[PDB]
């Protein structure tokens, strides 16, 4: 039995992202997996890290420290319920797939806010549980990313650089740091520019990949992997 | 006479970010610069890229494409007024400083959304008209970043990898894309770890640098600079 969380960040059901999201749901559902989707925009998911993320009265309301207050709210069970709902889905999941359009060589702010607010100290990492020992060790994470720019652009000497370069903050700084093993990213280059046939072929490739997802080994999430 | 915009992202005025923001204001105001701060959290700045960002008839209301719809909105002067307001600030600034704590090797979501929403096509870039031909050419940008991780952690052979690696999406993918010339980042490592006196040093060092900021030249915002040979 396997349990997947899809964290989906696109405003339009009929987008290329929406299609990627839906074939993941359909294939993983067809395999018999437990599937849950956090459709961030439909949820009006709050992106801002603020003192409203802590219910009750703050531990030190004089000088508001987000990292400390959230750490302490997580331990005292006083986080906002939007955050705790997300944490229960992550806790239960064996795999977390992130389905998003690349925005400024990173994730859309709404998704960034999910990272920022859900992955708090005590839940996702602690001292000493980070990187290989992060608190989510034993889970898999996969970034399924679409781009505006072409694969040629995204090379070591193309105008955008190697697509691995932009993956570092997300795969290493974020997912590795919380102890996920990182599956290889799914990158779907320039759908707006591809033909009907090319776009179908990209959806197809992803569907196929999912059939064997559970067989996969994680990448070595290293500076060498991203930059070497 | 120079005009600066500081885009500032921290919830707490008494924070180390707040002190950096305020020494910047102080010093730049002392020089006689014109200074504007966007205090994002204070402003309840909207981070989410949504259809609320266009006021008029969408080009294709059946299938919402944020990039397309905002570009056209920019050209029709139909963007949400919060976006327009930031754009005017940017347009008038000679220098844009981003003041923020590192969150997940990047900017805090609220600031990410300022990037996502403010830097739309037509305003910050066209196709063609990007990177060196981006539309914000002849402006300067500077990232002033604070971190939890120590400088050592942020080396090439340490757990976080080199500081420069995490700058890439911000310096190259965003700022250089839009035409900015990028000034060398100010990175204030691990204040929470530093002593009071070490913290003071870091604040004073930023103030000292600002004294001669208009004499600086930008970095070469290339793969090489960020990643080595
Ligand atoms: C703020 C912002 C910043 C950006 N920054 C970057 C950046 O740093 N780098 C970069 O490279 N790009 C950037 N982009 C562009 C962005 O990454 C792309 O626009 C996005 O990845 C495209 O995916 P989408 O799902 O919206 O495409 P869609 O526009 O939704 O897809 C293209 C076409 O595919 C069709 N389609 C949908 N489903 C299917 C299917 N099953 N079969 C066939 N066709 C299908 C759609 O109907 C549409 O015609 C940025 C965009 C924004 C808005
Ligand atoms: C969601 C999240 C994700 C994070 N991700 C990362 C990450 O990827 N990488 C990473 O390295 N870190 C990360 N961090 C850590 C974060 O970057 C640091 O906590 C932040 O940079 C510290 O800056 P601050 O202004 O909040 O410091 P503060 O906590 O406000 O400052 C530290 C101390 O300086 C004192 N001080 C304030 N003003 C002065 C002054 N003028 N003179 C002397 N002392 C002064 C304050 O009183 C305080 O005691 C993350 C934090 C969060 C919440
Ligand atoms: O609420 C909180 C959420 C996240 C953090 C993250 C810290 C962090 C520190 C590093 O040195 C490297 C890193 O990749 C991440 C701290 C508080
Ligand atoms: O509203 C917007 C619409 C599109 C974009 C695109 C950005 C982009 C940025 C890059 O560094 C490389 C690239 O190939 C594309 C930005 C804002
Ligand atoms: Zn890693
Ligand atoms: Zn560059």
């Amino acid at each position: 039995g396997k349990k997947v969380l899809i964290v989906y960040a696109h405003q339009e059901p009929k987008s290329f992202n929406g299609s990627l999201k839906n074939v993941a749901v359909d294939e993983l559902s067809r395999q018999g997996c437990t599937v849950t989707v956090s459709d961030l925009y439909a949820m009006n998911f709050e992106p801002r890290a603020t003192d409203k993320d802590i219910t009750g009265t703050l531990s030190n309301p004089e000088v508001f420290n987000y990292g400390v207050e959230t750490h302490e709210a997580y331990k005292q069970r006083s986080l906002a319920s939007d955050i705790t709902d997300e944490q229960k889905k992550v806790r239960e999941a064996d795999l977390v797939i992130f389905q998003f359009p690349l925005y400024w060589f990173s994730v859309p702010a709404i998704l960034k806010g999910w990272m920022d607010r859900v992955l708090c100290q005590g839940f996702a990492f602690d001292i000493p549980g980070f990187y290989d020992s992060g608190l989510l060790q034993g889970k898999l994470a996969l970034l399924s990313v679409t781009t505006g720019g072409t694969a040629e652009m995204y090379t070591k000497t193309g105008v955008n650089g190697d697509s691995r370069y932009f993956l570092w903050p997300l795969q290493h700084g974020t997912l590795h740091f919380c102890g996920f093993k990182v599956l290889a990213p799914q990158i779907s280059f320039a759908p707006e520019i591809a033909s009907e046939e090319e776009r179908k072929g990209m959806v197809a490739a992803w569907s196929q990949r999912l059939q064997t997802i559970w067989k996969e080994e994680p990448i070595p999430c290293t500076a060498h992997w991203h930059f070497g």
